[PDB]
């Protein structure tokens, strides 16, 4: 599988990592991969796509390099399953509440409740892995 994330500071990116543990505990292999390093037409053949982003400002998608993929993919993933998660600060959940909405009006099902840590997950780490654990059985 592969989880492809931005994150500007490390919250997000640590949430990554807590997923793909899950995920590999579950007995799957699991790649992470940087939004400035993924391969659109690999990614494309996953069963599913799990996404990661922090909330930018104002409650939005990191926009130099997350939000352009997003754009890129959004005519190619009709019927494809999506699980969303990421780190946010201040708010209370807007940007994925709109990241959701996004993706199911492209066509997605989107598998799980997205996930959202409030900046670092640190006393969140298990509900990361037990996340992992959950679209690992999909
Ligand atoms: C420029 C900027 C804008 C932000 N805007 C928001 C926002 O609108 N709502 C929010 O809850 N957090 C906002 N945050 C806080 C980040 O979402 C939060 O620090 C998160 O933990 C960052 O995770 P990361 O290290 O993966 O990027 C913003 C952070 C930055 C730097």
């Amino acid at each position: 599988m592969k989880i492809v994330y931005w994150s500007g500071t490390g919250n997000t990116e640590k949430m990554a990592e807590l997923i793909a543990k899950g995920i590999i505990e579950s007995g799957k292999d699991v790649n992470t991969i940087n939004v400035s390093d993924v391969n659109i037409d690999e990614l494309l053949n996953e069963d599913i796509l799990i996404l990661g982003c922090s909330a930018m400002g104002p409650e939005v998608l990191e926009e130099s390099e997350f939000e352009p993929f997003i754009e890129e993919i959004s005519t190619k993933i009709s019927g494809k399953k999506v699980a969303l998660f990421g780190s946010y600060g201040w708010g209370d959940g807007k940007w994925m509440r709109d990241f959701e909405e996004r993706m199911n009006g492209y066509g997605c099902v989107v598998v799980e409740t997205p996930l959202i840590v409030q900046n670092e997950p640190d006393e969140a780490e298990q509900d990361c892995i037990e996340f992992g654990k959950k679209i690992a059985n999909i």
